[PDB]
């Protein structure tokens, strides 16, 4: 239908996946949740009001699911943790299945807002994790970072840590944007930096602290005490480098860019097999830096990318073909193989460019011939197309060094 990684003319662009919502739909993994050993009474205050939180019971049940669902308009299905007087170390994580390219974070907490939360993503699809943002009253002495700490040209990365979400103008919801306030920003297709800043294959939220112990049996107080969230949103793209207009499930299940522009890869972050002629790159506004075929005049089924004879070149061509077959030779697979010779009247990439020498090989000195006209080289004495007959005045001798001596009594 409509390729949108090429214009009307059929010339490759840059094109990206459709922004969306990647949380959407997909397991959040809470590290504890009520109801799960025992029903649980939990309460919110607006009046104080409880009820009693049973996984058993869908009425009654706060499993993460809800964190990722279709929500109705006054109607806002929230996970909720077990109440505890002593809440800490409570964990969210999401899977993207693939690597995203993110704009932001967005929690819609139901209850309270937590005082102390941490955000990490990881890029390796869980292995391991880096925060990227916090949330805290006490940054220094919870988190062990200043809070608000300046973002400058030399820590774009920077994860800053604040206070400001506690009377935030989203009341209980809180979006972090990866580009907010990132110098280099306005340059993203130019920046390493940020566009490792903002790939991830995975987020977690932990939970470190619901109040400063700020806010009857202690099982009363207990059930005020609760970590809750009705929405977990991940605004993005799913991240193919310019080279795709969408991400798919492949024959093997696995999901993935639909790349375009002779790439390959998940990400489509390297060239195709036989596309070694230019180095990767990424797509931009300017070109779609589409990976380009090797020439191999036919001859070859494989070739590499070198990148000297690319910088020789002039930046342009740097495939080297790899065991050119039918007596070729060269980077090309655009020359003859030692002993053979260009046959003129078919064209390079025929299976028989290159015909043999034929060379004699006792009245020759080698197997290699002219390249143009075939004659071979002759030793003394010796003539011939392939210098296999004696030249006049010589005759057929015993040795193979010198096959042709000069007749006695023949006059020269
Ligand atoms: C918030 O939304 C939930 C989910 O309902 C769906 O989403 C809403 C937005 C709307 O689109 C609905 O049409 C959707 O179905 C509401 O919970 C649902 O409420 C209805 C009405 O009370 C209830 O229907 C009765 O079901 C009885 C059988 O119940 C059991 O079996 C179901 C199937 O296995 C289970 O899903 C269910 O949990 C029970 O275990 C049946 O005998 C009756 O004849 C009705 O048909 C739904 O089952 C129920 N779905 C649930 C609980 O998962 C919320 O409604 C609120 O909670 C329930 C417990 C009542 O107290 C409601 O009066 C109350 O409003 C809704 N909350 C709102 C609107 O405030
Ligand atoms: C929190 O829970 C994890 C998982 O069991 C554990 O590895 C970790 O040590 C706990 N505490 C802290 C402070 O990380
Ligand atoms: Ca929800």
């Amino acid at each position: 239908d409509h390729d949108p990684c090429h214009d009307h003319t059929g010339r490759p662009v840059r094109c990206v996946p459709e922004f969306i919502n990647a949380a959407f739909g997909k397991p959040v993994i809470a590290s504890d949740t009520c109801g799960t050993n025992r029903p649980d009474k939990y309460c919110t205050v607006k009046r104080e009001q409880c009820d009693t939180c049973d996984a058993r019971n869908h009425f009654q049940s706060h499993p993460a699911s809800l964190l990722t669902d279709l929500n109705s308009i006054g109607n806002m299905t929230c996970w909720v943790s077990t109440p505890s007087l002593s809440p800490q170390n409570v964990s969210l994580t999401l899977s993207l299945g693939k690597k995203f390219e993110l704009t932001y974070v967005s929690m819609h907490f139901c209850s309270r807002l937590p005082d102390s939360m941490a955000l990490y993503k990881s890029a390796d699809f869980g292995k391991t994790w880096t925060p990227f943002q916090f949330y805290s009253s006490e940054c220094r002495r919870i988190f062990g970072r200043d809070p608000d700490v300046s973002i400058t040209k030399s820590n774009e990365q920077e994860a800053v840590c604040t206070a400001s979400h506690i009377m935030g103008p989203g009341g209980n919801r809180v979006a972090f944007p990866f580009l907010e306030n990132r110098p280099s920003a306005q340059n993203f297709e130019n920046s390493p930096v940020l566009q490792d800043w903002v790939t991830a294959t995975d987020i977690k939220v932990v939970f470190s602290r619901l109040s400063p112990d700020q806010a009857e049996t202690d099982d009363e107080v207990k059930q005020r005490y609760f970590y809750s969230m009705g929405e977990l949103a991940v605004g993005g793209r799913c991240k193919c480098n310019g080279h795709a207009s969408r991400c798919i499930f492949d024959k093997m299940g696995r999901y993935t860019c639909d790349c375009k522009h002779n790439t390959a890869g998940t990400e489509c972050e390297m060239c195709k097999p036989f596309h070694y002629d230019r180095p990767w790159g990424r797509a931009t506004a300017n070109s779609a830096n589409s990976c380009v075929a090797c020439n191999c005049n036919q001859h070859a089924k494989r070739c590499r990318f070198d990148a000297e004879l690319f910088r020789l070149s002039g930046n342009r061509s740097g495939g080297v073909c790899l065991n050119c077959r039918h007596n070729t030779a060269g980077r090309n697979c655009h020359l003859c193989k030692p002993g053979f010779v260009r046959d003129t009247s078919l064209p390079m990439t025929h299976r028989k460019a290159c015909k043999s020498c034929g060379c004699h090989p006792v009245g020759s000195l080698g197997k290699s011939c002219n390249q143009s006209s075939g004659q071979c080289v002759c030793k003394p004495g010796v003539t011939g197309t392939t210098c296999n007959r004696c030249a006049k005045g010589y005759q057929q001798s015993r040795s193979t060094v010198t096959p042709c001596i000069k007749i006695p009594h023949h006059h020269h």
